[PDB]
């Protein structure tokens, strides 16, 4: 099916825990898989603007490790339900992606997650100022602008709102995409 492949596809690139014991800042991400009308999507979170970090910017539900966090999955998880209810019984964790370095001294660890079809997001307004879908497929075909630098326009079709996307989120949403839709048949 949809989803099983989309799972065994991400296996595959798997790195899991190899470098999690390492001595970094740690933070982690999810990025959320969400299958409406036949098709994948990335859940997104735009930042509040009362934040330290990244105010205002598009990004995945994610933050900082914290000493109760068994594993860097579960700083992911405590994370996004925080930000938008998501609960464990919720979602699937499939795999750690590869990590990102930042600014010399810290880790970004991502994991692809699952999202059971019950879940509404309840964004929460200290976190986070809103939650929106992007089709998977969108990211092999973006519309991009540079800023110089590479930024992604989308506009949700229900609505017309536009969000850009950019940076680390913007990369990773690329991988994701790659990984699951390339070479597949019609
Ligand atoms: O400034 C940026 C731009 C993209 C990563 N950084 C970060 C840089 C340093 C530390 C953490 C971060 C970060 C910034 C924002 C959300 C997160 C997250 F992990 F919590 F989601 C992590």
């Amino acid at each position: 099916s949809m989803l099983d492949d989309a799972k065994a596809r991400l296996r595959k690139y798997d790195i899991g825990g190899k470098y999690s014991h390492l001595p970094y800042n740690k933070y982690s991400v999810l990025l959320p898989l969400v299958a409406k009308e036949g098709k994948l999507h990335l859940l997104f979170t735009v930042r509040s603007e009362k934040l330290r970090r990244a105010p205002g910017e598009v990004c995945f539900p994610g933050g900082k490790r914290d000493p109760t966090d068994m594993d860097d999955a579960a700083t992911a998880l405590r994370e996004a339900q925080e930000e938008v209810g998501l609960r464990p019984h919720q979602v699937e964790v499939v795999c750690c992606l590869v990590p990102c370095l930042i600014d010399t001294d810290t880790l970004i660890t991502p994991f692809v997650g699952l999202i059971d079809h019950n879940f509404q997001a309840q964004p929460n307004p200290a976190e986070v100022k809103d939650v929106f879908l992007v089709p998977l497929a969108y990211f092999l075909h973006p519309q991009v602008h540079d800023q110089i630098n590479h930024i992604f326009e989308y506009t949700n079709p229900e609505d017309g709102v536009t969000y850009q996307i950019k940076g680390m989120t913007a990369n990773l949403a690329v991988l994701v995409a790659f990984i699951i839709l390339e070479k597949k048949p019609t």
